[PDB]
């Protein structure tokens, strides 16, 4: 309430200084009018907003939309600092609290909590899902605005530093305001990778050694007189950027080669900085004999020649500084590692050998562990637990490639390739065969040692990309890659085909093949698919007791309902874990969940809690998708929270699991799921005029204009634009549609079922968490806004259909609140609700702004009354506005497209979610 | 006794955990007896302390001497943090804002007069590798970390987990410094002492200059100036002697100078690259000039749409609607060539990359940056241009393409050596035997002549070769990497003219300005005459173009005469030289060669600037920052901000609000005691032959070279100033600093009893006389004749201690009259804390004083029997064998060196 009024004060001053007082008063007037809608429910205020926002000059319209976008963004920044400040004060969920509670209350011993941590691993998978509506220029400014705002509220600073810190804050807000918010060109898969990797640099790299040090501090406070072994990778980091090519033909085999090399050069660069700092630190002389002989071998083998362009340690290092002798050799091999990567990237050859550089992580760890052992054996274990222990943990966590790259392609793309092989040879048509026929042939071919892939094989452009990707996988080192994920996996022949196409393409060390069950049917037959794979002798010899399976929270919610998909994913996880335990396999589940509730999003410790008991056991992978990367790792503060949340919630779920559902609960969920999906699909799939309404009532067709990603009826739509359209209108149709029908069906089947619905919400964590998130969504909902879009853009014949959907909204919210114990939305949580009451008037302004602009774009002859210009800069019509001409040759009249894009970015900013 | 007790309580714990409890309380028992010597004066206890320091095992003697050294170091770190925390509280020694307010309101200058003064001010801080830094760079690195942990451990809002983790880091780095070899086993190269000095330019000075200029701008705002200080105003410059001063150092070769010049140019390129690609991300605005628009479209068109796959950011071509990124992207690639071209010249001697591909001048670099600045301003975005862009522009004007400008220094006789070889080989005669008037007319005829002089047939020694080869290297390297050519022990205008000719006859196509360094008393007395002779010859006036720079040495003048007479002639030299310069219309810039110790002209920066005569600075001054002082003034960020502010504020106040000139009575008295003080000084150091034998007996002067501080490898005038001061500082006697002052004061009182009130009047009113005496009492605070009397009783011969006690009593005498002139009850009355910093350190200093004298005894006296006692350290002799071939028996050299570093740490000064 004070951080917010501070930054908004600075912005409105910058606005008045640059464009005059009229543009400032207008923006403030919009807030007051919208504040009366939000505060009273006066639907006539929306017509008042519509009146003002129509008729503006093209430049003023862009400036109005951009100002509100920046103020909503500033409001977000003001809240991120406020919660950080409150979390700090609350310490004057935690990993030390979780360790204490796990020893004192649930009664586990410190040693079995120690043993649990040493076997835990949470892999966080960065993906470039097109959800980051803010360009990196603007995000970079947000870091400095938050940094200024934090230092500005220390009780330590002088009046003069206070005066300079605000001047820097005002100039950073101005720098963002005068930047083109609209990304005028589509990004490159290499650009998306760099955006993800930037968080590995600025936050994650030094983040996880600081977090691993806290884990040791927590272990010491529960009696463990021992550090967590540095080979324990509590957190690992993977990437989809450059590897996932599902429906992205711009992700080429060249692109994957690029990101693998560029990441290896980045890793060498960060290792260089750490080794140079370590060279200066370890100036001791006492060392083990094994290092004493190694330091004398290196000092003798290398001639006493100088390197005049080295800034430190440019002469031969004396042997009485053994740790510098050993690390100087590591530093020299690292420089070769960096530029050998540099050369391969520029032109795929290098003068620098592989023997002169680091090729394996054992090669890199060997001298570093020698220094650690050496220091310990002289009683210098305290010195070895400093920067050296940090680095040793960084190598086990990041390796030579910084992150491991998953590869993802869809199943029918492999079937296309194998059918080509069988058709080109004499065998027949792999596409026409039954599923069991395919499993029979693939196993006869994997067992047979005769090659299959013919050199003269005719290839489409799609078949060439699939094979070329596998060729790229064979060229680059195996430690640069994670698994090969099958999008749209349905049956074991999908997994076996990739296993064969891998070997038939020269992958000497094949990646693990992970199926991604994304739709409802695929998830229903998922434990059956896993079982028959586990019953094949060849496949069990290949996986060696380790299996990974991915579940897709996005496309499954889009196929069925939210409630149905949520339930089926619970069962798929549960029955697959049972299949794997019967067959003696350690299953690792890969949760592909996005930022929004509709795509599997929600607080980390709550999403882990809703997962079936005894299906994690210290081995889990989760996708951090697009804008979520900023949400979790945009600043050191946040990275420490994100690392602590995943580590604590994964450890607690292991030793202290949640409850399994009662048999009556399961039966109710199974029947409610059927009713939910039928109700969902009756509106989304069966209703003929749905997509016509859906394209009228939402800004779906404009999502691509934001230029977020590299990807060049409802069946064809992606999940992110799907959720996006219904989050922009604050309707959130896919997130709740069906839950109303399932709840009614349950209580009209039996009135007592209302009492078991209340028992499930109070006792079943999966149920509480699922329905708690639905409440949080209805908090961010407003049927009045959906009604405004219906009125301005939806044809009259479809208006009764829209009102039907708003009726299902109101009855679903009525229910869910009554199954919960609450009077109204968000009782026992007022801070988030306070953050809503302050952001909402500016979102409502943009909602009215977006709707009326869409009307001006679709109806080119919608009459408006021109208003006098508001900005002093573009007030005189001599020559056109630079702001308007930033989009030359637009498909829409001047200013409308830019105005529309800014409302989409601003609503996403206020909603704190894009899709 | 807060941070102090903290820092040692951990060290004492780390010591016991590694070496056992007996060694722990042995060093505490050493504090026991010495603390009671300081709290009594019992000379009995020093012999008692010496009794058990003697018999220690060789490995234990090293550990004890090192343990005291690390605790005295920790006591200094705790003092540094306490001071910084106290200064922080005093804002919740003048601020730059307070100085601007005082100059406007009290003194009554207009804010525009203050503004116009600041725009014309330049304080050049000259980093030198003078051999004063006793600590290894590895140890200095850990001292910064220990101060960092100790600071964060006292924050107002840190958790208990954050506190205990910062504690573990504090201990593991107290232990990492303890288990490091404190002794530099090999003598450093000149290219290494360049590294040491340039490390501070990286870690605090680079970002500190634009931060301080930022505070100068807010100060200007709060006195009514609604304008930023122009970015082309170089309020603070930085020069270097490292790799440039070669006087007395034959290891500073012409190749060494070439190295540090190109290496600095590479470091400059590295820092600019980081700032540029950082600025690349920041300047994302689209509004720009007409001139920037045309520029951005010119380069976007002329640049093919190639990509650079190894660029982390901006790896594709940049769109022309991001104009600032287009220009800065070209700047970035031109800087990458500049860095690599310097790398190639440094490794080999040639580069594939052209000069046309890189930045060869400040103007070439500034043109794109100033275009962006004017562009942002013309679009109403001045507030953006004043962010990172202004900081970088200020960094260019402050540091340039070489980061620091190098100064070259060689002594006058080395130049006369070469010129004598020329005339002898040509048959002109002997330049060495000509009178100075003849020398002037000959060189002036050769400078006016067009015929070459230096024959390639010239027979050369190694020294005459070093002089010419150094001039050759000056001709090869770019002019913007050099400052002035400085002449050590300059005496007369021919020394200046000799260098002027040698420069031109060695092919220096744009000659360096020649600066005389007047280091000895006789040279300073004739210095206004030498400057007037140079200002009166038409050739030299046409060359210098109304600007002259003269260096005055504080180290060698205090060694020639006394401290009183040096400081007074230095006052008169500056005073009369400025009067000569004003008569001839020349702007004179004084270069003050000040050291760390008071004996070599050291002291608080704002106090030293106040001591200088009025109307001698006027916004143009250069000051040396020598060796260990570089750490004192720039070791951490708040120290750099403090140093820049003192120099800026003191210099600015001196110009518009000068000190008072001395009264005629004050001058005459000052002149008369200068004669009496010098006569008293020369009578004990020059006259009396046994002074040398006493000196080398009672001080550890003969082992100062064993610390391997610098790269510098007979009689008494042959000793250099730093070992001279270092010797009397370790014995806590400080003879050179106060010698002639005692005879001077009594002479004034006995000549006339009324002079006693005149001495008091000068102390109350005259800033020069007040600062000079105030620095003396601080020296006496760190002085103790008992320790000097110790060293005598063990090491000096019986015939000489009558002489030693005579000096000991003129110490006590001068201390008496100095306190009576100051009107102070005791030493350091109103400075309570930094006197309580003495009461904590001095027990430890006294144990090492006894350790030094007794160790020196067993070295010079191989006969002195000592009874070995059982070892203390549970580790034991690997620690001994870090010194393989020592001239002395096992452990005594290492113990003697650890001693020297310890006292240097406790005294907070080396030489
Ligand atoms: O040896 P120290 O004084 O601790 O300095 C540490 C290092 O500093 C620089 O890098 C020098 O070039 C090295 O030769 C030296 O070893
Ligand atoms: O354009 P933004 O999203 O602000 O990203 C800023 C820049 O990021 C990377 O450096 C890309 O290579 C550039 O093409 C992009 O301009």
């Amino acid at each position: 309430i004070e951080y917010d009024a501070l930054l908004v004060d600075r912005f409105l001053n910058i606005l008045q200084d640059l464009h005059g007082p009229s543009l400032r008063e207008f923006v403030q007037e919009c807030y007051e009018v919208s504040a009366d809608y939000e505060g009273k429910g006066d639907t006539t205020k929306l017509g008042e907003l519509g009146a003002k926002l129509t008729g503006l000059a093209p430049a003023d319209a862009i400036l109005v939309a951009s100002s509100i976008l920046h103020m909503l963004n500033l409001a977000n920044l003001a809240e991120e600092v406020q919660i950080a400040h409150r979390r700090r004060n609350s310490k004057l969920s935690d990993i030390e609290e979780t360790l204490k509670r796990l020893v004192s209350e649930v009664g586990k011993s410190p040693e079995e909590v120690f043993e649990a941590l040493k076997n835990q691993t949470v892999d966080l998978v960065f993906t470039a899902h097109p959800t980051q509506s803010a360009r990196r220029s603007l995000l970079q400014k947000n870091a400095r605005i938050r940094n200024c705002l934090t230092q500005l509220n220390a009780k330590d600073i002088t009046d003069d530093d206070k005066q300079e810190l605000d001047e820097a804050l005002q100039r950073e807000i101005q720098a963002a305001f005068r930047t083109d918010e609209i990304r005028r060109a589509q990004p490159t898969p290499q650009d998306e990778m760099r955006y993800g990797m930037s968080y590995i640099h600025e936050t994650v790299w030094k983040g996880v050694p600081k977090f691993l040090r806290r884990v040791d501090t927590a272990l010491k406070n529960i009696g463990i007189n021992e550090r967590l072994p540095y080979n324990v990778s509590l957190i690992r980091f993977s990437s989809w950027m450059g590897g996932d090519r599902d429906g992205n033909p711009r992700v080429t085999p060249e692109v994957t080669r690029d990101v693998c090399l560029l990441a290896r050069m980045m890793a060498a660069n960060l290792y260089i900085d750490q080794i140079e700092e370590l060279m200066f630190e370890l100036s001791m002389w006492r060392c083990n004999d094994e290092l004493r002989v190694r330091a004398e071998e290196l000092h003798s083998s290398s001639g006493s020649k100088v390197t005049k362009y080295y800034i430190e340690f440019w002469k031969q290092i004396p042997p009485n500084e053994p740790y510098r002798v050993i690390l100087g050799h590591v530093r020299d091999k690292l420089y070769n590692t960096r530029e050998r990567a540099r050369h391969l990237l520029a032109s795929g050859v290098s003068e620098i050998s592989a023997e002169s550089s680091f090729t394996s992580i054992e090669e890199f760890l060997e001298p570093l562990e020698l220094c650690y052992k050496s220091l310990c054996d002289c009683g210098d274990k305290a010195i070895a637990d400093g920067s050296l222990l940090d680095l040793l943990r960084q190598v086990f966590t990041f390796g030579l490639s910084l992150v491991k790259l998953d590869i993802r392609q869809e199943s029918e793309r492999h079937t296309d390739v194998i059918d080509a092989i069988t058709t080109h040879l004499g065998i027949g048509s792999y596409r026409e065969w039954s599923e069991d026929k395919r499993q029979e042939w693939l196993l006869s071919e994997l067992r047979g040692k005769r090659p299959l892939l013919p050199p003269d094989l005719p290839q489409t452009e799609e078949i060439a990309d699939v094979i070329g990707a596998f060729h790229v996988l064979a060229e680059l080192p195996p430690d640069s890659f994670g698994p090969y994920i099958i999008s749209m996996a349905t049956a074991p022949s999908d997994v076996l085909a990739v296993e064969l196409l891998q070997r038939e393409c020269g992958v000497r060390q094949p990646l693990p093949v992970v199926p991604l069950f994304e739709r409802l049917a695929d998830l229903q037959s998922a434990p059956a698919s896993v079982e028959r794979l586990f019953s094949v002798d060849w496949y069990m010899d290949r996986i060696k007791g380790k299996q990974q399976v991915m579940v897709g929270y996005s496309d499954s919610g889009k196929d069925a309902g939210r409630l149905s998909a949520a339930w089926q994913l619970y069962r798929a996880q549960e029955e697959m874990a049972q299949v794997a335990k019967r067959y003696g396999v350690k299953l690792t589940l890969f949760h592909g969940r996005g930022g929004t509730v509709g795509r599997g999003g929600g607080p980390t410790h709550l999403a882990i809690l809703s997962q079936p008991p005894d299906t994690i056991n210290g081995s889990i992978r989760v996708t951090v998708q697009g804008e979520v990367i900023e949400f979790c790792f945009g600043e050191e503060h946040l990275c420490f929270q994100t690392l602590q949340r995943f580590t604590a919630a994964t450890l607690e779920h292991g030793m202290h699991p949640p409850v399994s559902p009662k048999p009556e609960w399961r039966k109710l969920m199974d029947e409610m799921a059927v009713v939910a999906t039928e109700e969902y699909r009756s509106v989304v799939v069966k209703e003929a005029r749905f997509v016509e309404y859906f394209r009228s009532a939402t800004p779906e067709t404009e999502y691509g204009r934001m230029n977020i990603g590299s990807r060049p009826g409802i069946t064809t739509l992606r999940a992110i634009p799907w959720i996006f359209s219904w989050t922009q209108t604050r309707f959130h149709l896919p997130v709740w549609l069906g839950v109303g029908a399932a709840f009614k069906f349950a209580i009209d089947k039996d009135v007592r079922n209302f009492q078991v619905l209340k028992e499930m919400y109070n006792e079943w964590p999966f149920f509480r968490v699922t329905l708690d998130l639905l409440e949080m969504v209805f908090a961010k909902g407003d049927p009045g806004i959906a009604g405004l879009y219906d009125e301005l853009l939806v044809a009259e014949e479809l208006k009764p259909f829209g009102k039907q959907l708003r009726d299902k909204y109101v009855e679903t919210q009525q229910l869910l609140l009554q199954i919960a114990g609450h009077k109204d939305i968000l009782e026992g949580d007022p801070f988030l609700k306070q953050g809503l009451v302050l952001r909402n008037p500016y979102i409502t302004t943009l909602n009215v702004f977006q709707a009326y602009t869409l009307k001006r774009i679709r109806d080119p002859n919608f009459k408006v009354t021109p208003q006098p210009p508001l900005s002093k800069e573009f007030a005189d019509e001599n020559k056109p506005a630079g702001l308007v001409k930033l989009n030359p040759a637009s498909e829409y009249p001047p200013g409308l497209e830019d105005t529309l894009i800014l409302t989409m970015k601003g609503i996403a900013a206020g909603m704190q979610n894009t899709g």
